[PDB]
C-alpha cells in the first residue's frame, strides 16, 4: 500500500512531539501534522488551546492529531491521538490509513492515553473527547 512518511522531518515532529507529552512549553499542547507536496508528514500546525485544535483539521487530507488535555474535573492530564481521515482525503491514502494510523500510535506518538478515528467535525466534539479523556486508563 502507500507507506506514511514520518521520518523525513522526524526533527521538526519530535520537537513537537516531546514538548506536548512532557508538558514543557503551555503555549504547545497539541499538533498536528499533515503531509507536504511531497506526500511527507511534518508540522502542520500547533497551538494552546484543545478547543482550537479540533477545528484546525484539513477536509482534504489525511492527518495526525496530538494533544496534552486535562479534563475539566482534575489536573490530572492526559494525551490523546487522533486519526483524521476525510472522505475527500486521496482514495491512496484513506486505503492506507488504518495501518498508518496503527504506525504512527506504536512508533510515533507514542504515550496516548486516548486514541480516536475521526472523519469529520461531528467526530470532534469536544466535550464527548474530554469524557474519553476523562475515563482512559494508563499510558
Amino acid at each position: 500500500l502507500e507507506p506514511i512518511d514520518y521520518t523525513t522531518h522526524s526533527r521538526e515532529i519530535d520537537a513537537e512531539y516531546l514538548k506536548i507529552v512532557r508538558g514543557s512549553d503551555p503555549d504547545t499542547t497539541w499538533l498536528i501534522i499533515s503531509p507536504n507536496a511531497k506526500k511527507e508528514y511534518e508540522p502542520e500546525s500547533t497551538g494552546s488551546s484543545f478547543h482550537d485544535f479540533l477545528q484546525l483539521f484539513d477536509e482534504t487530507k489525511v492527518q495526525y492529531g496530538l494533544a496534552r488535555v486535562s479534563p475539566p474535573g482534575s489536573d490530572v492530564e492526559k494525551i490523546i491521538i487522533i486519526g483524521w481521515c476525510p472522505d475527500s482525503a486521496p482514495l491512496k491514502t484513506r486505503a492506507s490509513f488504518a495501518a498508518n494510523f496503527a504506525a504512527v500510535a506504536n512508533n510515533l506518538f507514542k504515550g496516548y492515553h486516548v486514541q480516536v478515528t475521526a472523519r469529520d467535525e461531528d467526530d470532534l466534539d469536544e466535550n464527548e473527547l474530554l469524557m474519553k479523556i476523562s475515563n482512559a486508563a494508563g499510558a
